[PDB]
């Protein structure tokens, strides 16, 4: 991991970056802020290119669509909590998702949104904004504190609160046992495995494939080719993560690197060519009057 660039928020006594994702335009990173702005930066010069006030509370998550035309955001206490934005010509709001505190696109065909409200997942149509499905079974809930509902790479399975759902049937297929308080899991991009905290489960057999202790309390991100997995660990404006991230081979789950950047991490993401890792790092503690985050770009890569 060679450092390539660093920048702080412009136009600001203190720097309030909270989350990031590369745009569909190469060289440009999208970042959310603690005042609910979405900004576009040149990742090498550190130049702010554009700004929009998406929310009147801190941005906690964003996801751009692959084709460049849409963006999801989630805020902190604002109503609506999550929204979908169009970014063709004029930046505008298309839909909002009133009490969903987290939202993702579908993966194969990005025509749906999946939102999380506590233990409950909601699936929405992008065009109409309509709620198509609610996935929730009170007998199967794990009540994970950092529940994030997510589609599998083919958009036909959902993981919500440690429960595997079939989207077409709207039926729970399997409940994975609860082995931690917080992390609910993701799908591996191979379509065959799920990573729930320290457990890797096979989707065809439900056997345990691997135990990876170093994934405890880690938010997992994959690079775009699906060969490397990045883990940032939840903290014991408070940072969501501690100051180290871990990388693993995505095919055999063997450790590649432990990087302690010595600053609490707010977010990390890779570009679509997997040359770079962008990391939001806090120069301040949570005791500071104000936030002072930087975006650091590392070549992996
Ligand atoms: C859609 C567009 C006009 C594109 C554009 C405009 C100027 C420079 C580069 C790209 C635009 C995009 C955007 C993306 C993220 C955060 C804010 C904005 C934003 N705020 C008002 C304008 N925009
Ligand atoms: C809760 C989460 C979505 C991170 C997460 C944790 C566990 C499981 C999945 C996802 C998140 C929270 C937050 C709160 C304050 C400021 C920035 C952020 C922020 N920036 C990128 C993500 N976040």
């Amino acid at each position: 991991f060679r450092p390539i660039s660093v920048f702080r928020e412009a136009n600001e006594d203190e720097s309030g970056f909270t989350c990031c994702a590369f745009s569909a335009r190469e060289r440009f990173l999208m970042l959310g802020t603690c005042t609910g702005q979405l900004k576009l930066y040149n990742v090498f010069s550190g130049q702010e290119e554009a700004s929009y006030n998406c929310h009147n509370s801190a941005i906690t998550h964003l996801e751009p669509s692959r084709d460049g035309s849409l963006l999801l955001t989630s805020a902190t206490w604002s109503q609506p909590l999550s929204a979908l934005w169009g970014m063709k010509s004029v930046f505008d709001m298309k839909h909002s998702f009133t009490e969903d505190h987290y939202v993702e696109f579908s993966k194969h065909s990005q025509d749906r949104v999946i939102g999380t409200k506590g233990d409950i997942a909601h699936i929405y149509d992008i065009q109409t904004g309509n709620k198509l499905l609610t996935l929730f079974n009170p007998d199967l809930a794990n009540n994970y504190k950092r529940n994030c509902a997510t589609f599998n790479p083919t958009d036909d399975l959902v993981l919500n609160d440690g429960v595997l759902w079939d989207v077409r049937s709207a039926l729970a297929i399997h409940k994975f046992d609860k082995f931690n308080m917080n992390i609910s899991g993701v799908f591996h991009p191979n379509g065959l495995e799920v990573i729930i905290n320290t457990e890797i489960w096979d989707l065809r057999t439900f056997h345990l494939l691997h135990t990876v202790p170093a994934l405890d309390q880690c938010r997992v991100v994959f690079n775009h080719t699906g060969t490397v997995m990045y883990g940032a660990m939840l903290q014991a404006m408070k940072s969501p993560f501690g100051s180290s991230f871990r990388t693993f081979n995505a095919t055999d789950y063997k450790p590649i690197a432990t990087i302690d950047v010595k600053r609490n991490i707010f977010d990390l993401c890779t570009d679509t060519k997997d040359c770079y890792l962008a990391v939001i790092e806090n120069q301040g503690s949570m005791d500071a009057l104000n936030m002072d985050t930087v975006c650091r770009l590392y070549e992996v890569g």
